[PDB]
């Protein structure tokens, strides 16, 4: 059929996409962390 | 058939690239935080 | 309209790719401030 | 053969994933280096 | 240009394989600019 190779690749791009997805969750976590670090430098003026 | 399959590809190419606009948004959030932290460093 | 459906793919592989550029364009800004942030090693 | 070029696409695609994997591995290392640093400043 | 639109496509997969590859060399600069900050405690 050659849709034989079309189906393997779909599946692929959705993997690529779900990794990106999860990678994004690691980008946002880094914010909650950068924010809690930009704030600790404020309370502790030293 | 083959044509039908290529669209899924197109939608997956848009739902992917779509995902990246979103990610580049976080990247910009971090950079502003970084700068906010650096200025709060010049002082102490 | 199949060879033509690819003409959109090429349009978008190039669109996406031009967006993965900005994400990279930004990655460097972060890596820059971190350099300035580093320096106040003794201050 | 055109069916054959496709194997170049699937391959090059797995060359993407095999990497987007390496990259996400780059990203977590940052989260752990930040969760740890925070906890450093947390004790002053 | 089916078979010819084939390579133009495979091409962008190698040039896009470069963007991610580099975008990665930068991500590594961040992490060692961060460990070069964590241990700094």
């Amino acid at each position: 059929m050659i849709e034989q190779q079309m189906d393997r690749i779909v599946k692929e791009m959705r993997r690529q996409l779900e990794m990106i997805d999860k990678l994004t969750t690691r980008e946002i976590e880094q914010i909650e962390l950068l924010k809690r670090i930009h704030d600790n430098l404020i309370t502790r003026p030293v």
